[PDB]
């Protein structure tokens, strides 16, 4: 899985928060693996890169968090 | 608004990429707003730093991008 991994892994270790702002983050990572599938179908490496950049603020949200 | 202006200004940005990744950003930056106007209402402020923290780094992911 690789982005798909971590991203699950932050869904994972997010929903041990259960919050709102939480469950907003959990919304958010799991549409990034369902736009990260498509683009790595498209060939977009530009926007790849874009969203593995989103997926390591995401993990200094929420590593701060917890 | 406060949070909410400046959200529209990164959705304005991210609409003017017209890229695949951009209308998960925009989708994002759109329940960022529904979820902090919620949350304003209880008073849980502790999580209204947090969503603008997030939104912080949503204005630095989208400025690359231009
Ligand atoms: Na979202």
């Amino acid at each position: 899985g690789e982005f798909e991994k971590r991203a699950k892994e932050l869904i994972e270790r997010a929903k041990k928060l259960n919050t709102r702002s939480a469950r907003t983050a959990i919304v958010f990572l799991a549409n990034l693996i369902a736009t990260y599938k498509e683009l790595k179908k498209e060939g977009n490496e530009k926007e790849l890169k874009l969203l593995q950049q989103s997926l390591a603020h995401m993990q200094a949200l929420l590593e701060q968090e917890e």
